[PDB]
C-alpha cells in the first residue's frame, strides 16, 4: 500500500521530471521551424541546463542530509512547472537560456530526493531493483515524449504542449505534496534499519567517473540530437527522427530492465561488450541511414542504442555503488553523477559548436571516434 503510492507518485513524478528535462528536445524541431537559432544557441541552452543540473546533482546530494525530501521534490516539482510555464510565453534565446538554467537547477533537486525517500522505504537489499524500475522513469517519459510533441505540435504548437506540461507538473507538484512522506516514522509505521581524498585519488572512481562521462555524453548528444541530424542532414522528416528518440528510449527501457538480469570482475565483461554495441550502433547510425532507407532500420538502430546506452548507465550506478565504501557511499555517487552531467556539458555546447563548424556528419564523427576511443581505451586497461 504505502510502497505501492511511494512509488507510483514517485515513477508518475520523476517521469514529469524527465519528460521537462528534455522538453526543449522534444519541441526542438517547431522551435527551430519557428524562429532561427544557432546551433551554438541551441547547444548554449542544453549546456545551460547540464551545468545547472550538475551543480544542483552535487549540492542535493548533501541537502538531502540537511532538508527533508519530499519537501525538496515537491518544490522542484512545482519550479520545473513555473519554468516551463514561462519558458512557454518567452521568445528569445537568452531568456531561454536563463529559464533553461533554472529548470536546471531545479532537476537536480529533486532526484536525490527520490533516492532519500527510496533509500528509507525498502530493504537495502532492495535498493537496486526499486532504482532500476524508478530509472525506467525516464525511459518511459522519453518514449512517451516525442511521439506526443510531434503529434501535438503538427496540431497545436509548440507553447501549447509546453503550457500543457507545465501545468501538469504544477498540479501534480500539488499532489507530491500530499502523497509521498520522507520518512515512515512520522506517520508511525514501523521505521526499518582523509578517506575522502584518497576516494578522489581512487584509480577506479576516475575510471567509472570518466567512462560514465563519455556514455551519459554520446547518450545526451545522440538523444538531444539525434531528431535534428535526421531532420536537418540525412533528409528524414520530424515523425521519423521523434519516432527515433522513442526507440531509443524503449532500447534504454529494455536495456536498463536486462542490465539488472544480465548483471546477476564480470560485470565489467557485459559493461564493455555494451559499450561495443553502443559504438557500433553509433558507426551504424552515422554511415548506413538514408533518405531511401527504411523507418524500421532506423528504429531498430535506436533501440540497439538504447539497449546499449542505459544499460551501462545502469551497469555504471551499480558498480558505482559496489564500489563506494557504505560510510559515505553518497558522495562518490555525487562524483559520478558529476563527471556525468559534466560529459552532459560537454554534449551540449562544444558539440554543437563542433556541429555547425564542420558537419553534422563530422559532429556524430567526434562522438563516435570519442566513444571508440573510450572503448578501446578500456578494452586495453582490463
Ligand atoms: O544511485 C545509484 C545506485 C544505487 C544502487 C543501489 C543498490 C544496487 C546497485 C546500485 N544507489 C545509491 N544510493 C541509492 N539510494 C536509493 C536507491 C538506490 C541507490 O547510481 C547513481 C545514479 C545516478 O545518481 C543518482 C544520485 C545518487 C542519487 C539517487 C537518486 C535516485 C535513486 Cl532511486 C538512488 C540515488 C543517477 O541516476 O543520475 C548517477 C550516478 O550518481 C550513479 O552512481
Amino acid at each position: 500500500y504505502y510502497r505501492t503510492v511511494i512509488f507510483s507518485a514517485m515513477f508518475g513524478g520523476y517521469s514529469l521530471y524527465y519528460f521537462n528535462r528534455k522538453t526543449f528536445s522534444f519541441v526542438m524541431p517547431s522551435l527551430v521551424e519557428e524562429i532561427p537559432l544557432d546551433k551554438d544557441d541551441l547547444g548554449f541552452i542544453t549546456s545551460s541546463q547540464s551545468a545547472a543540473y550538475a551543480i544542483s546533482k552535487f549540492v542535493s546530494g548533501v541537502l538531502s542530509d540537511q532538508m527533508s525530501a519530499r519537501w525538496l521534490f515537491s518544490s522542484g516539482l512545482l519550479l520545473v512547472g513555473l519554468v516551463n510555464i514561462f519558458f512557454a510565453w518567452s521568445s528569445t534565446v537568452p531568456v531561454f537560456a536563463a529559464l533553461w538554467f533554472l529548470n536546471g537547477l531545479a532537476q537536480g533537486l529533486g532526484w536525490p530526493p527520490c533516492g532519500k525517500v527510496l533509500r528509507k522505504w525498502f530493504e537495502p537489499s532492495q535498493f537496486g531493483t526499486w532504482w532500476a524500475i524508478l530509472s525506467t522513469s525516464m525511459n518511459l517519459a522519453g518514449g512517451l515524449g516525442p511521439i506526443l510533441a510531434t503529434i501535438l505540435a503538427q496540431s497545436y504548437s509548440w507553447r501549447s504542449t509546453l503550457a500543457l506540461s507545465g501545468a501538469l507538473c504544477v498540479v501534480v507538484s500539488f499532489l507530491c505534496l500530499l502523497l509521498i512522506h520522507n520518512e515512515p516514522a512520522d506517520v508511525g509505521l514501523r521505521n526499518l534499519d582523509s578517506t575522502l581524498q584518497e576516494l578522489l585519488l581512487s584509480p577506479y572512481l576516475w575510471v567509472l567517473s570518466t567512462g560514465y562521462l563519455v556514455v551519459f555524453g554520446v547518450k545526451t548528444c545522440c538523444t538531444d540530437w539525434g531528431q535534428f541530424f535526421l531532420i536537418q542532414e540525412k533528409g528524414q522528416s520530424a515523425l521519423v527522427g521523434s519516432s527515433y528518440m522513442s526507440a531509443l528510449e524503449v532500447g534504454g527501457l529494455v536495456g536498463s530492465i536486462a542490465a539488472g538480469y544480465l548483471s546477476d570482475n564480470p560485470r565489467h565483461g557485459l559493461l564493455l561488450f555494451m559499450m561495443a554495441g553502443m559504438t557500433v550502433s553509433m558507426y551504424l547510425f552515422r554511415v548506413t541511414v538514408t533518405s531511401d532507407s527504411p523507418k524500421l532500420w532506423i528504429l531498430v538502430l535506436g533501440a540497439v542504442f538504447g539497449f546499449s546506452s542505459y544499460g551501462p548507465i545502469a551497469l555504471f550506478g551499480v558498480i558505482a555503488n559496489e564500489s563506494a565504501p557504505p560510510n559515505l557511499c553518497g558522495t562518490s555517487h555525487a562524483i559520478v553523477g558529476l563527471m556525468a552531467n559534466v560529459g552532459g556539458f560537454l554534449a551540449g555546447l562544444p558539440f554543437s559548436t563542433i556541429a555547425k563548424h564542420y558537419s553534422w556528419s563530422t559532429a556524430f564523427w567526434v562522438a563516435e571516434v570519442i566513444c571508440a576511443a573510450s572503448t578501446a581505451a578500456f578494452f586495453l586497461l582490463r
